């Protein structure tokens, strides 16, 4: 399958494309605003995210650091991201469907839409000023907002037992992006796919 990743914010991101233990396509490319990043998945991967990462550097080799999102110091990703990290989800081919999310779950850092290139279902989107608001203990020094189980680490926050509610701090990502996931036991926003779809994640949207 085939993911467009867009930067249209003003601002350069690193985005990352990975499952979890692999990379997905070359699992990270610099986009400067403007630039399209076309990648290869696989039909039938699961549990894929796409994200962006902010203010990296990296050296020849591709080793760095980034302030948000960063996936063990590698420009090609082939692990997940530090939060806070709005999060593109994805697992294709499920029986005939793709199912598609955006997650707030480990935080957000760039606004995002993530709409389907071909017919048949939807897209979603979390668009809104988070940063600009986000309460004030869940402010990354760095960059972004975090979760409340990244600050805190409580059962309820983290929903360890697989038992947990809404939060004061779930709830704040939850009113500013109904789409998106704002806990682990959200109501799901989870959109369903025909089988084989192709995408487009776009990083600021409404930039």
């Amino acid at each position: 399958a085939t993911f467009e990743i867009v930067n249209r914010c003003s601002y350069t991101v690193w985005a990352a494309a990975s499952k979890g233990d692999a990379a997905l396509d070359a699992g990270g490319r610099q986009l400067n605003s403007g630039e399209s990043w076309t990648i290869n998945v696989e039909p039938g991967t699961k549990g894929g995210k796409i994200w962006a990462r902010t203010d990296c550097y990296f050296d020849d080799s591709g080793s760095g650091i980034c302030k948000t999102g960063d996936c063990g110091g590698l420009l090609r990703c082939k692990r997940f991201g530090r939060p806070p990290t709005t999060l593109a989800e994805f697992s294709l081919n499920q029986y005939g469907k793709d199912y598609i999310d955006i997650s707030n779950i480990k935080g957000f850092n760039v606004p995002m839409d993530f709409s389907p290139t071909t017919r048949g279902c939807r897209g979603v989107r979390c668009a809104a000023d988070i940063v600009g608001q986000c309460p004030a203990k869940l402010k990354a020094p760095g960059g972004g907002c975090n979760d409340a189980c990244t600050v805190f680490q409580t059962s309820e926050y983290c929903c360890t037992t697989g038992k947990c509610g809404p939060t004061e701090y779930s709830r704040f990502f939850k009113r500013l992006c109904p789409d998106a996931f704002s806990y682990v036991l959200d109501k799901p926003t989870t959109v369903t796919c025909p089988g084989s779809s192709n995408y487009r994640v776009t990083f600021c949207p409404t930039a």
